[PDB]
């Protein structure tokens, strides 16, 4: 039972580490997703800012709804470690390289490695990922909870709803590990600096394909659909502009380095608490 034991401690890290984030990331969703949320007239006023969003949703909705959607975070980590200790090792067999071998090859193997078993984990999970997005982006609040937002959207729009967005996601993934691994080769507490700028210009460099993702996410349920990912980006910058593509990007560099500071936090617990750490 030491498996269990890793795999259900492996989750209460992961829950922790989610749920410690959950308030600024519900701020990030919002200020991404707001112009969505004026077309289906679930939000009266464009946000100023961060600020602006933190001080609104808390007095108009309360404290406790930061954490809105959370549960989708949390019970995400058992599908996907599943898929993960099942089939990881496997596809890094198929693609990987020892740097050795070659520095292209090593690139390029690990583009193809981590794109697949994220597609592999998407093809399971991404609903959980749906749920979470269209749950955060609130206030009668529209949906009641998980459950009401699976029924509905199925009810709505089928299987295919709960699926929007999946092709830029899978791009995105893609993007995001490459500008990652890049980084990371390109310079190497130190530690806490090196990880913080790498997972920074990363996640900022792949945010737009985040933006069109999660705003085809909130399409779901609505009589106007994008006609894809570059119909959903050509309609934004169009009408909003560019920049419109980048809206919450602080907010999420945010929940990085607030993300980063828990799970060190945690993790320095952990080995207080606990003979060893469970991560
Ligand atoms: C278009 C985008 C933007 C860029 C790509 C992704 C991630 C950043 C992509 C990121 O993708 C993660 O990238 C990590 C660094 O390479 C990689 O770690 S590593 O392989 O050990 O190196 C993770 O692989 S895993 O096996 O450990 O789990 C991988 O997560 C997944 O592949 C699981 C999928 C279910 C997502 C995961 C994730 C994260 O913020 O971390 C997450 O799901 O929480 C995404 C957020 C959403 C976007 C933002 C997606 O909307
Ligand atoms: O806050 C007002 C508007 O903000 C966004 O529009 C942005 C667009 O997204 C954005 O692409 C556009 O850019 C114009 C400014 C160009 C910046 C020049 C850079 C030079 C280098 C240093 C940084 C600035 O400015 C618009 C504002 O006039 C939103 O997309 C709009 O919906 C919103 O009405």
């Amino acid at each position: 039972s030491n498996f269990l034991i890793d795999f259900l401690m492996g989750g209460v890290s992961a829950a922790v580490a989610k749920t410690a984030a959950s308030p600024i990331e519900r701020v990030k969703l919002l200020i991404q997703n707001q112009d969505e949320m004026l077309k289906q007239g679930t939000l009266d006023r464009k946000y100023a800012g961060i600020l602006d969003c933190f001080k609104r949703t808390a007095t108009q909705e309360g404290v406790i709804s930061f954490w809105r959607g959370n549960t989708a975070n949390v019970i995400r980590y058992f599908p996907t470690q599943a898929l993960n200790f099942a089939f990881k090792d496997k596809i890094k067999a198929m693609f990987g390289f020892k740097k050795e071998e070659g520095y292209a090859k090593w690139f390029a193997g690990n583009l193809a490695s981590g794109g697949a078993a994220g597609a592999l984990s998407l093809l399971f999970v991404y609903s959980l990922d749906y749920a979470r997005t269209r749950l955060a982006a609130d206030s009668a609040r529209q949906f009641n909870g998980l459950i009401d937002v699976y029924k509905k959207t199925l009810k709505s729009d089928g299987v295919a709803g709960l699926y929007r967005g999946f092709l830029p996601s899978v791009v995105g993934i893609v993007v995001y590990r490459g500008l990652y691994f890049g980084m990371y080769d390109s310079l190497k507490l130190a530690s806490f600096l090196l990880g913080w700028v790498v997972t920074t210009g990363a996640s900022t460099c792949s945010y737009p394909l985040d933006t069109v993702r999660r705003r085809m996410m909130m399409t779901s349920g609505q009589a106007v659909k994008y006609d894809g990912a570059f119909d959903c980006l050509r309609k934004i910058v169009a009408a909003e502009g560019v920049g419109s593509l980048f809206k919450g990007c602080g907010a999420n560099i945010l929940r990085g380095v607030a993300g980063a500071g828990v799970i060190s936090m945690y993790d320095q617990l952990q080995m207080i608490l606990f003979g060893k750490k469970f991560k």
